């Protein structure tokens, strides 16, 4: 049980090998939930489930730098629903983070910010009932 907002720091950024793993509930009548790994005040990796945009779901990935948004990655596949239990999975590898939903592969998002090291918190928001949020060295 944590209050979302949630902040989640990660001692000395992130690093291959890393595994964030976060269970919450999506809320009934959810709108977004946004995962955002952070260096500083600029977003490296934005996740944001987004269940109601002209009426589709579609999840949004992005980076922010300098205060500007770039050229969103967008997936088709959208694996969490409404009011239900849930479980992220971000793997960092060499390359780009990994993503799985519920044990299933989900999507890859490249590194654009490239100083893995100072990737220093995560921020876990939107309509969700956040359980837990942690990480693991596989």
């Amino acid at each position: 049980m944590l209050i979302v907002p949630y902040n989640l720091p990660l001692p000395g950024g992130v690093v291959p090998r890393m595994l964030i793993t976060i269970l919450g509930t999506v809320k009934p009548n959810a709108n977004r939930i946004a995962l955002d790994f952070q260096r500083g005040n600029d977003v490296a990796f934005h996740f944001n489930p987004r269940f109601n945009e002209n009426n589709r779901r579609v999840i949004v990935c992005n980076t922010k730098l300098d205060n500007n948004w770039g050229r969103e990655e967008r997936q088709s596949v959208f694996p969490f629903e409404s009011g239900k239990p849930f479980k992220i999975q971000v793997l960092v590898e060499p390359d780009h983070f990994k993503v799985a939903v519920n044990d299933a592969h989900l999507l890859q998002y490249n590194h654009r910010v490239k100083k893995l090291n100072e990737i220093s918190k995560l921020g876990i928001s939107g309509d969700i009932d956040l359980t837990s949020a942690s990480y693991t060295m596989i």
